[PDB]
């Protein structure tokens, strides 16, 4: 039965590309899909081959987040540990507030009427939404369509809420506040909706985190198997070529970039850098046994690599993932970045440090080990069969059409 | 079982575009999927999603076209007919040498032995072709990949040759020749594989021509159900408006100026995608008409009354889901005529020679599809036809198993 699929995300290339197969698997089956954002992603969403919708304007959050960047971690911006044991009611309270204040209302407050809008006229029979557009389940729920997220992140969304709803109901009539309830129930009550929680965490889950490594909660919860897209790419000639040595490859206060080349130029391995434009020239010498480029398709380049090393997100991380490749993460605590990390470590799969630790002798031990130590690759290659098991986008779509046909108009 | 696929296109965006969901709908099962063409085709590849792969080097055929231009439409390039009937030996002959000679050795020659390559680097199991992109089955055979066309055409291209081989079956052994065996058999020989006729229509054809309008054939055919993919799209700010009077769109003879002029005196809203220069070809913009460079095509054409266009499978498939009647004013060029007759046959639509359209025919044509219900109520059916058709995600299971019988 034909549905019009809205999919709606913060204007983020990352986190767009975490959603192109799903977007297209439901395309393929029959379905109308369209994918909303703020007019910075349209370029970027037109070279998916998906239909883009701009919506409202674009946000500075970028610009806040370098000026004010020595201020980015602090404690009240990890949510890498969302327990009970480690909330009191106002550190959680805290850390809504901050995080609506700053992040979700920048990122969704620039979109979300004139998405209601496109709702309004389109009518699409179910949302899908990356977890942080909280613009798309506000959007849903104004026409009644069904919604679910779609996750690429470790769930301490969901996880932080769940400590916070547990805590406010632990307080007295008095004291009790939700900064997400005051926000989203806010911009439902202008259109004459009420709240409810499912615009918080979805009416279900999609998630493309192997089961093994995502927190466990209570919500319905649509496994579905991670798909490498990294974005637009191309083969270029020089993949081919076998380097005759371990593959190390790397992707992007803290320990330079020029000093970790010059490291690993040192090192019995073949190095490819996947490095931004200005990077590539804040560089004096490559070393011999490097080579860098703007764009690699890491899918393609993945298959035999030793090592990935990279700051936690997803693309990365998944495509590393799916090719049984041992990561090396050095990173901060930001969004899931750390979880990313330690979700490895834990599994024997990679290895996590502070990316303030990074210095020569820790990078070239962790490469040295995650190469030489063939318990890293068994770990890896358990969490590759792992997702191999997950279906598929195409095997979930009719879970999707259910799901849709059971919550939605 | 995880496959790797590939797909092989000559360098026409048109043709990339007609691919585009098929190779989704198989990424999309957890196989991976990569576009071999020439590199001219690299940036419009990469706009799909989809991860290109360049193959040796660009040809000249826009060119060898453009200089030797009034030779366009003449007896050997009309294949709108391919029946016995109509086909001496000598007359299918020679349209087969002359189009392996100027369109398909020109298209696929330049990138051929570079796409040999990669499929023994990469070992597809499965190669999906464009109907004209023999290149992509001479790789396939190469490294024992199974193979299929997939058809944005109605398929003259099969049934010309399924006549040429009912004519050299006629000639003593001394007047025998095909040019399609000599040409594909000598690049298949330097790799030491035989020629088959397989490699001229695929393993199996999968086809995206609802049955009632294709060409009958003795082939293994799997349909698919066409999905518009147009290129690049984004919804733009105006197409909110509801026209409250019968929509006619207008893609890409009679000049376009004049075309403008007399739709702008009729009873109607006009939407016409051009071009840069031809919009400035023009001088006035009647009261009616918005013209546009880009359009969504699949997003603008529910409710519309008519599309005119010169019978290019985009336009010609996004039309025929949404049920508008067409109006095709055109040439024997590729399957374009036999994209207006089947329509015209079935009363959905409109075809006439480009070389006969004036003011009036437009105006009563026009006027025919819009008032005559019985356009719309044909346009119809041909819609539910292709509806009934099974999708692309349905179609995938049919093609791993086909690709586990005749592959490797």
């Amino acid at each position: 039965s034909h549905m019009r699929i809205l999919f709606a995300t913060v204007s983020e290339k990352s986190h767009l590309f975490t959603m192109v197969p799903l977007a297209w698997s439901l395309a393929a089956a029959g379905h109308e899909v369209h994918v909303a954002s703020n007019p910075a992603l349209t370029a970027s969403i037109k070279s998916t081959g998906l239909t883009a919708v701009p919506v409202g304007k674009d946000h500075n959050l970028h610009e806040m987040l370098t000026e004010n960047r020595d201020s980015l971690e602090n404690p009240l911006s990890d949510w890498s540990t969302p327990e009970l044991d480690r909330h009191s009611w106002e550190q959680v309270l805290m850390k809504f507030k901050v995080s609506v204040m700053f992040a979700y209302q920048t990122y969704n407050d620039c979109m979300v009427h004139e998405l209601v809008d496109y709702a309004r006229h389109w009518q699409p029979d179910l949302v899908i939404w990356d977890p942080v557009t909280y613009a798309g389940p506000v959007a849903a729920r104004v026409v009644g369509a069904a919604h679910a997220r779609l996750l690429w992140c470790i769930d301490i969304y969901a996880k932080m809420r769940e400590v916070f709803l547990a805590r406010l109901a632990e307080q007295p009539e008095e004291r009790r506040e939700d900064p997400m309830a005051d926000w989203l129930g806010g911009i439902l009550g202008r259109y004459g909706h009420t709240f409810d929680e499912e615009v918080v965490v979805g009416q279900w889950t999609i998630d493309q985190i192997p089961t093994s490594l995502q927190l466990p909660l209570s919500l319905r919860r649509v496994p579905v198997r991670y798909l490498p897209h990294n974005g637009p790419s191309e083969i270029p000639d020089w993949l081919r070529e076998a380097p005759g040595r371990p593959r190390v490859v790397l992707t992007s206060t803290f320990m330079p970039v020029a000093d970790m080349i010059n490291t690993l130029g040192s090192m019995d391995i073949d190095v490819v850098a996947a490095l931004p434009p200005e990077e590539v020239e804040a560089l004096e010498k490559v070393p011999a046994n490097t080579r860098i480029v703007d764009f690699v398709p890491l899918h393609a380049l993945l298959p035999g690599a030793s090592v990935l090393i990279h700051h936690g997100g997803f693309g990365s991380w998944g495509t590393a993932l799916v090719n049984g490749v041992p990561q090396f993460i050095p990173t901060i605590r930001y969004a899931d970045w750390w979880n990313k990390g330690t979700s490895l470590h834990e599994a024997g799969a990679g290895l996590v440090v502070h990316a303030s630790e990074l210095t020569a002798e820790v990078l070239r031990e962790s490469v040295e080990r995650l190469v030489e130590d063939a318990s890293y690759r068994e770990a890896a290659e358990r969490l590759r069969e792992e997702n191999q098991r997950t279906p598929t986008p195409h095997d979930v779509v009719p879970v999707i059409e259910e799901l849709t046909a059971e919550h939605g108009r």
